[PDB]
């Protein structure tokens, strides 16, 4: 039993809700919140911009030190950093950004990072400003993640479409 509330159950381990991931994280304070990161951990917009703003830019400060030490992530890769005031940990995961021409096949690799964590609050990878089809992202999530994932979909209209079209 966990403290996630109001989610629709899609499969044995995947759950979904129309919610702002920032507000969800502040309420639940989950062990792991997933950020929709880029390889440079530059948290400018989308989910990443929103999470970073909620940390008063502490996420960006920590991220800049991480990059200075380790260099960029790989597309499809991840790193674990602090969750600051939002969660215990933030798993920064890089899905392919279609608006940059990156290979959508890497979306499965991106979701595989979730399997290293028993429970996660997460967005749909590569959706929104990353330019992929969110229905596809949800399908890859369900077919790749085996741990317990709580998906927050900010757009209510998109949420209804994802539920109604879910196979
Ligand atoms: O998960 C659906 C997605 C579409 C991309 C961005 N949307 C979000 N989902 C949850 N909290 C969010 N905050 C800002 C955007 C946002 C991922």
């Amino acid at each position: 039993v966990n403290s996630f509330s109001g989610y629709l159950k899609l499969t044995d381990n995947v759950y979904i809700k129309n919610a702002d991931i920032v507000e969800e994280a502040k309420k639940v304070k989950p062990t792991v919140v997933v950020n929709a990161a880029n390889v440079y951990l530059k948290h400018g917009g989308g989910v990443a911009g929103a999470l970073n703003k909620a940390t008063n830019n502490a996420m960006q400060v920590e991220s800049d030190d991480y990059i200075a030490t380790n260099g960029p992530l790989k597309v499809g890769g991840s790193c674990v950093l602090s969750g600051h005031n939002l969660a215990k940990h933030c798993l920064h995961v890089v899905g392919p950004n279609v608006n940059k021409g990156e290979d959508i096949q890497l979306l499965k690799s991106a979701y595989e990072n979730f399997n290293q964590h028993e429970v996660l609050l997460a967005p749909l990878l590569s959706a929104g400003i990353f330019g992929a089809d969110p229905i596809h992202s949800l399908r890859v999530c369900v077919d790749t993640v085996r741990t317990n994932v709580y998906l927050a979909v900010f757009d209510k209209n998109l949420y209804d479409k994802l539920v109604s079209s879910f196979l």
